[PDB]
């Protein structure tokens, strides 16, 4: 009765090991969720087993397919017991898995490059001598454009008709992006990737403002799960314990590279 | 057989009826959280006895005494057998009694009188023409205590050495400084609040900007009580079906009155 744990290949919640061809099994992985597993399965009593989502995907319905993808897509189809993942809870994913108490709360957030004089959202929306956009698809280009918040539909006015094309196809092009305008483009991606870009060198890039939004990444499990009510205690402890925060300091401040 | 259920007198969660002397048990409250005790007992299926809360508090551990109050000391200590309000889920209260998911989500935010040239926090952050408090003591207060966003940070800077003193005694109290000042006065306040305050004669206020943090309401229930997981499961799914946001436009907007 070993539970297979799908997750995700994304710093820092998992990455290889930098010898991880030397290694086996969970000793191949290392990260903010690897640590999150074995927390989890100390808690829960059960051996598990480690695995990457086979068709790198957090899980949505190919659109007019009805099948789902991702790591959601290996929960109701049985092929993994639980997902220990930045997995956002989203009502269309509540629908056919379970998930815990947040294990972190997140939300969209601005990056700059340090010394832009930009603070905030609204600062943004109020200029144009500084471009700004998303990832060019996902939930952060689709929240700006149906919101109906003045500041955020502007921005969407704004990014939706600028040329040239203010959105970037990854995140790593849009940090590039940030780091080669010399402090003329920013970027809004979630404040935890944003977090830990600020922490990698060369530590020219900065988080401002609050969040624009709220999210949460959740443990998932397939309904009707036995583990469902045990993992959802494990993650009330460990967040009581601040075992949580312990883990978000170790992989963005104590292994960052800016302090 | 009958569960107890703790709520509070808060407009427009619980409401007394215009008529509620002509009336006796359930009947004589009405309100968002009225409905919803009605649909998680539906759901979970039991028969139930609505009760205020006797004291009148959410619930927050005296320092010295180790002894909760409000409706979070009446489910530890053994007095009511779930809580059906706008109990805000904190990691202090859920040591000693459980939350289902969200019934509601919230945040502080800024209430204005209507004219004001203020659009956001940062706004005011910038400037003194127009003075801006919150309640003298709970969440909100704390919140910018210790906040180190830099804007919310030069606010808190503000607020605690301000003079006269803009914190309220309680809600009434900054409102009515509010709508006292001609808009020379901003409160912060939960936005659940703020917008229904709104929707109520005399139409003066309104919410202005983006919430500043990220809250929820949630129904609690004693450590081991086995509706715990019962709950949890019909507010997902009272969730899911719209029931939630039908209930929030229905006390909100439908009765409102501007
Ligand atoms: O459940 C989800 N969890 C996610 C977790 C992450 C992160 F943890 F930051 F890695 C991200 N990153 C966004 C930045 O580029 C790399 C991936 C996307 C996620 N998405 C897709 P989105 O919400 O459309 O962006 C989900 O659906
Ligand atoms: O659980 C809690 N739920 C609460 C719910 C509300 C309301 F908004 F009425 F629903 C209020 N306020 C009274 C009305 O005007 C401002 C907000 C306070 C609450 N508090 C104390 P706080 O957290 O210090 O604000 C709690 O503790």
């Amino acid at each position: 009765k070993t539970v297979v744990v799908t997750t995700i290949l994304e710093s820092p919640y998992v990455m290889m090991k930098k010898n991880h061809e030397m290694l086996e099994g969970n000793e191949r992985y290392e990260g903010y969720c690897v640590d999150l597993a074995a927390e989890i399965a100390k808690h829960c009593g059960f051996k598990y087993k480690l695995t990457i989502v086979g068709d790198g995907k957090y899980g949505a319905r190919d659109a007019d397919t009805k099948i789902w993808n991702g790591m959601v897509g290996e929960l109701v189809y049985g092929k993994a017991d639980i997902a220990i993942a930045p997995l956002t809870i989203t009502l269309v994913r509540e629908e056919v898995i379970d998930f815990s108490k947040p294990f972190m709360s997140l939300g969209i957030s601005i990056m700059i490059k340090k010394g832009t004089p930009i603070e905030s959202a609204e600062d943004l929306s109020k200029q144009t001598e500084i471009a700004y956009g998303t990832l060019d698809s996902g939930s952060t280009k689709e929240f700006f454009r149906r919101s109906k918040i003045a500041v955020f539909d502007k921005m969407w006015t704004y990014m939706r008709s600028a040329e040239p094309s203010v959105f970037v196809r990854t995140t790593a092009e849009g940090v590039a992006r940030v780091r080669k305008s010399k402090g003329k483009y920013a970027y809004l991606l979630e404040s935890t990737m944003n977090e830990y870009i600020e922490q990698r060198k060369p530590c020219d890039t900065m988080k401002v403002g609050g969040n624009l939004d709220c999210k949460g990444y959740g443990i998932a499990t397939p309904k009707g799960s036995s583990l469902g009510n045990a993992v959802n205690l494990a993650v009330l402890k460990l967040n009581e314990q601040g075992l949580l925060d312990k883990l978000k300091n170790k992989w963005w401040y104590d292994k960052g590279e800016c302090g």
